[PDB]
């Protein structure tokens, strides 16, 4: 078959063009972001509703008195609040490695900080128990949340004061999980196949 | 600017649809191939004419009486001969690590075999301008050929008897070279920016 040889449309997965707190400072390549004062948030350009997906964030710089809450958000997530502030998102906090959802912080892992490469895994099986799992430098930190609200989840970054992080949607990861199957978030960019 | 958010056309880089010795057994995903009796050869779907490019090949299985010659070929390279048989291709042989061109084998590296991940770099004019360099498990084996014939070069695999190899055009390599810059062969798949979108 020549089916595999056909051209198709591809679009980049990036931090969002307009779906972002306007105070966050985003790089020209749309993959690096710097915080500004109180917590505020940006979602990726693409989100997922079914299957298992993965992305990475590198904490480029995290000066004293700065922080991040990183994770996944539905579209209704509040852009002018920390990730995990409401029922629409789940986050992992740099400080103390606390997990947040609905403004409730619970024990999870130890903290993370500058230079760490964080991993973000989600599994939304279809008609299967949904799960959110975080990784730190390739090490599985455990299931943080199970049976989460059904919906579309976007990779999401919220930052407090002027720390800097970089997001990598794939397909090439620094610490690919050895214990789980998934697709890189970059696979969300594949579109219609062209006939020839 | 919304420019980076625009759609682009992309086609996969694979072992060729028809440009292949028919006795070679190629997998459904078009990235794994098994030899059959005498040496025979297959080229990739895309070739390069300028710039620096890279791909990898993993030797999945190589029983005692089998072998490979791997490298780059122009379109006129003989499909029913080992790679490096004529003036249209340049190859690296599993047995003894010999380099072949125009059926002349010269000393190059030590051999390679089952389990090894081989790297293939080429640099074509643009700007001893052109060069072919081979890698084993991330180690640069040295410059094999300089000032090669002008033309378009395709990644190319020739196999002798029933050994099995898999090709990785990129973008994610197991042993990305640290000493050279290049584009993955997978980048040959990129087409025009479009509206759709």
């Amino acid at each position: 078959s020549g089916d595999l040889y056909r051209a198709c449309l591809y679009e980049r997965v990036l931090l969002a063009l307009h779906d972002r707190a306007p105070q966050l400072k985003i790089s020209d390549d749309r993959l690096t972001v710097v915080g500004e004062k109180g917590y505020s948030m940006v979602r990726a350009s693409h989100g997922v509703r079914k299957g298992a997906w993965y992305f990475e964030i590198t904490v480029d710089e995290m000066p004293p008195d700065t922080a991040a809450r990183l994770g996944w958000s539905q579209p209704l997530g509040n852009l002018q609040a920390p990730l995990g502030y409401d029922k629409f998102s789940y986050s992992w906090r740099s400080k103390k490695g606390t997990k947040f959802h609905q403004s409730i912080g619970k024990h999870y892992s130890s903290g993370y900080g500058q230079g760490d490469v964080l991993g973000f895994y989600i599994n939304l099986p279809e008609d299967g128990s949904s799960e959110i799992i975080f990784y730190k430098n390739g090490v599985n930190q455990g299931v943080a949340y199970k049976d989460i609200f059904e919906g579309v989840y976007f990779p999401a970054i919220s930052l407090y004061k002027s720390c800097t992080v970089s997001i990598n949607f794939g397909p090439c990861f620094k610490y690919p999980p050895k214990d789980l199957t998934y697709r890189p978030m970059s696979d969300m960019g594949w579109g219609a196949v062209v006939e020839h």
